[PDB]
């Protein structure tokens, strides 16, 4: 099975037991308290998806994350990073921290969710920080808007220590895999090959399609027991979108008409937020797929990607996805699986692949989704 | 020996004597583009070997690396610095023009071919997002891009580039205008052990002085005992507001006639890229370009390659992250950085001396604006910022502009 970065999935939830000491330490030190998005980012870096990032990010892995999209280790190595996953802090909870040098992250419950220790606390340049991972600065950037615009004129980071497993309580947490609970359930497979899949939206036939002809290209390649990890990100998404709850039920459907095989599929939930950043997002996505033990990454077209909140066009070129990820530092262990775009063929009555030599024979409906599918599509709606 | 160009060797792209009156004519047959004024800057650059081992203008792969990671990466799999995109820009009527040939022409203006690129490909040409991730924002009135961006055109070409001849102006600084392998020969015959380069686009002011002459005496500390210091003025585009290299040039051999740096153990030599003003993620350019130049050691200040944004007044960036990101990024590792503070104007001690924020209140910032203004009015900087010959030599590029 495919390592994960650095040769050892790094989680930093607290032995049992330390939880009552570090509840117990935690009660002397300043409080920070967490928002939705921060907790998120905290189940993130609970469960590893981000190894081996050891808590928030310091000034110096803020920079390369920018600049570079990795992070360098104690050998001279390169992993993948692209996104910040940062602890914003406004002026009053920074002099309240003065001297100290850890801090307490609490929930909104009012519980002590975790300790950062040796902290450091440095500038939040915003219009930069955007500029650099959106490749624009325009309003209207869902993720942007939420915990970046608004608050926090500074960032602090240093190693974080989580005292218990997060659980949202939304009836969902059985979904939520942990890194090496996928891997302990692929070992459970005896699988010799394990294709991720993400997706922020609905599965229709298109994507059925990538996935389905995915299976006979590793079968043909010799595999015999290639598996299916299917991902629905399930940390903040934009409100127009269709919601997580919604999205499990209708992959339920998915899978139940047999467009995609329960025998071999994995359905388990993705708790980092969207950042909806295009080619540099996508990175992200590969990385942690790659600490969940998934050697295989499916990447079709303008992953990540949205409409330009102002202008009339798409953020990113469609192509870049593909192309970032299939050149991305760190990610070359990870073999890439590119696409092109599906649409209904008219000619055919299907989902096939699109044809630039025949426009004309394309929709972008009997076949483009699974009627059981379209059924909590429609109801939801 | 000198530190190795990345890659290993030194990669030119001029044609030898032999080849150079056939390549002539072979580019008198091709469809042809004329070249800006930056356009001949970056071909001058790829030319001489600056951004080894880039081997033409920017292909869509090379471009999507530079931007996202500030880095290429290698066949054999290394990685080497490549923080800005080094293209070539076209319009719709252009690549129309040049349909389907997989060799174009490049001209100077005017008439003259001066290049081909060969094994062309034709991309589409992002602009805001290609301005996004090199300048760490999007405004009206960053000076490199409104010169070669917002009116250029929608597609970029790259490929292998052939340069015909080497590239002179003949504007009397040619002889200033030394490539990396005449550097290194340079460098050699002076028997240095060490090579500390200094990359400036303004006056030498006796602030810079410090930063090189502090680092002469750490490397002398060091064990080195023939350390040389590349002072390399940046001489390709500027924004217009700035002193142009002509006047810099006879400002900085003001400052070595005075003694404020060493005439014998240093070489004045001019950068021929172009400025983006795009601060850290420009600065590992400054950098990358000065190894393959053979200096070992790199010195770097505050806000290198940084200005005031143009909008609101704030600074583009961060003072301190060019320092951090330099002694960070992919394919930089091998150079040795040498870091400093602000330095300024202590009015207790009378000298250009390192920022001491116990007592703010001693220190006097002296800007280009306000060194006009003060020209204007008939007034001085500070005795000891700047040496009395550069600084007339700056009344005089003052008063011209009159
Ligand atoms: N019509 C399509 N044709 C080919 N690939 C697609 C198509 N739509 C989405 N994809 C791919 O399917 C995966 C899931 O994408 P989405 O769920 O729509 O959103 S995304 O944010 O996760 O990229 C991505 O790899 C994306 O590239
Ligand atoms: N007052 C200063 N104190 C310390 N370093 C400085 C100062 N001014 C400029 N520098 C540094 O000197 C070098 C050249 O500065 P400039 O000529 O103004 O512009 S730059 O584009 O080449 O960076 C850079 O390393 C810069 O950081």
């Amino acid at each position: 099975l495919i390592e994960p970065d650095g040769g050892k999935l790094v989680e930093l939830v607290v032995t049992d037991f330390e939880r009552d000491l570090k509840k117990g330490e935690a009660l002397s030190l300043p409080r920070i308290k967490l928002s939705r998005i921060d907790l998120e980012w905290v189940h993130v870096l609970s469960e590893g998806w981000a190894t081996p990032l050891k808590g928030f990010m310091r000034e110096a892995e803020f920079l390369q994350t920018l600049h570079f999209n990795s992070l360098r280790l104690d050998d001279g190595s390169v992993v993948n990073m692209s996104v910040p996953i940062v602890l914003a802090i406004d002026d009053a909870q920074k002099h309240r921290i003065g001297d100290n040098k850890k801090v307490a992250l609490f929930d909104s419950k009012g519980d002590p969710v975790a300790i950062l220790n040796n902290i450091e606390i440095y500038k939040h340049p915003k219009e930069e920080r955007i500029a650099r991972t959106w490749g624009t600065i325009a309003p209207g950037l869902p993720y942007v808007e939420q915990t970046i615009t608004n608050a926090g004129n500074w960032l602090i980071g240093g190693d974080l220590e989580v005292i218990e497993p997060i659980q949202y309580n939304d009836g969902l947490d059985h979904f939520r895999l942990s890194p090496t609970q996928l891997r302990a359930e692929f070992t459970r497979r005896n699988a010799d090959a394990v294709f991720a899949f993400q997706l922020r939206n609905p599965v229709h036939n298109g994507h059925a399609l990538l996935m389905t002809d995915t299976r006979k290209r590793l079968l043909e390649m010799g595999y015999k027991n290639p598996v299916l990890l299917l991902h629905p990100l399930g940390g903040y998404t934009k409100a127009d979108d269709v919601p997580l709850d919604w999205r499990m039920k209708q992959h339920e459907k998915v899978l139940e008409d047999g467009v995609l095989d329960p025998e071999t599929t994995v359905v388990s939930i993705f708790p980092s937020p969207m950042h909806y950043a295009g080619p540099t997002e996508v990175q992200w996505h590969a990385k942690a797929r790659i600490n969940a033990g998934a050697n295989f990454y499916i990447v079709g077209r303008d992953p990540a990607g949205m409409s330009h909140p102002v202008e009339k066009r798409d953020l990113y070129d469609a192509d870049h996805g593909k192309k970032v990820l299939s050149m991305a530092p760190g990610l070359e262990r990870l073999n890439i699986l590119p696409f092109r775009v599906a649409a209904y063929d008219k000619t055919q009555g299907k989902m096939a692949f699109f044809d630039p030599s025949r426009p004309q024979d394309f929709l972008f409906p009997d076949g483009f989704m699974c009627p059981g599918g379209w059924k909590v599509l429609v109801d939801y709606y």
